[PDB]
């Protein structure tokens, strides 16, 4: 029914949604579609649709589209982990993405700026309203929540040279592989989106080792915070 | 019972009018997710035609929308691609037997390039549509070339990057949207056929010519479906 509010909650990997399903604690019906498993439950009278997309831009575009078109979700909250590009963002710290960019798009051979695609824009915006809510919830929990630009692309970044490019070209604070495609799809449909990330690594030569040591704790941190936001919705 | 619903995607806007005009039936414009879908009925099949837009996110969105919102059961995707190999020339028509996202890189974890966990490097296409393409080609006096198409969100033109696509994936041609549309179709169980006219071994003139011959090719595949 259109009288039932529907909220999509997305992560990229199983580990990013496991804690979400546990924290919400209601029974979820499993519904397979398009290679994804959607978990549908009712929490405080809201239908919550939870899924992990699998990694990267094509997987996350597909899953966000299914949530909106097939499940009729009217907000998307994305939760997961990211690599830090700035010294003040340390392991486990939370960032909300005020703008996102696809950092790997390169049509500069035809004089477009890096990150730009025709009919689109370098920077994609998220919901003022939901980010304002994230800030209120962080303040009300005594959690430090940074706001910044997140760069997304289909490579796991693990080099000083790529980090330096991300900071100089886009002034990005963190890097990951899905945010910009989820925020893009939500913008095309006019659906409010929030992208929350907790830092798992520093996107440098050691990033794989950090990512594996910290993924689960960082995914839990983001997942708890997302649950705090749904509790105020 | 249910009508057959066929989706036709063009990778360039210039390809779209030639398609609608050749089908010769009335098309209704339906906007959705910033895309425009043209819906008509040709020989009692529903035909939904759209430009994919540029880059993998745009084309994943267009394809997922066509499947979920219009119920397309098979997808034909036409466009242009640059050659990576010695035996292709301008205006050759190539059917993609497999595709790859050539820019995917999780090598920090010792995964091979192009690979994502819970996925695979190569994306397959429809044996029965690719066979139909070969039949149509016969009838239209076209030699259909077969190969691997590599797709990524960068324009590929350097010697080093072209030789990488050949050595890493044995790709025959390169473009930006094919892999993502074939991948979405695979996820949903939708037969897909990806056809590309080879652009380089005057662009606007090549584009205008290839759009007409591809329109003609697509319509005669539909005639056999
Ligand atoms: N360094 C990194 N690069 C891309 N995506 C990530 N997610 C977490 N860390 C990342």
């Amino acid at each position: 029914s259109h009288m039932v509010q529907k909220i999509g909650i997305l992560g990229a990997m199983r580990e990013e949604i496991t804690p979400i399903l546990e924290l919400f604690g209601v029974d979820f019906e499993e519904i397979p579609l398009g290679g994804n498993v959607f978990h549908k439950g009712v929490y405080h009278n809201k239908e919550i649709i939870v899924a992990y997309s699998k990694i990267g831009k094509v997987h996350s575009t597909l899953t966000t589209t299914s949530m909106i078109l097939a499940f009729g979700v009217q907000k998307v909250l994305f939760s997961g982990v990211a690599g830090s590009l700035v010294k003040d963002l340390k392991i486990n710290d939370l960032l909300v993405a005020i703008q996102l960019v696809q950092h790997d798009v390169d049509l500069s051979a035809f004089d477009h700026p890096l990150g730009f695609i025709p009919e689109s824009a370098i920077f994609i915006e998220t919901s003022e309203s939901l980010n304002a809510l994230a800030k209120e919830v962080a303040n009300e929990q005594h959690i430090v929540l940074k706001e910044g630009v997140i760069a997304s692309g289909d490579q796991f970044v693990h080099s000083k040279e790529r980090k330096e490019f991300l900071v100089s070209e886009f002034k990005a604070s963190a890097v990951e592989m899905e945010g910009a495609s989820v925020a893009f799809v939500c913008q095309k449909f006019g659906v409010p989106c929030c992208v929350l990330r907790s830092i798992s690594d520093n996107a440098d030569e050691e990033a794989n080792m950090s990512f594996d040591a910290f993924l689960e704790k960082s995914a839990q941190t983001s997942a708890k915070f997302l649950k705090s936001m749904v509790d105020e919705l």
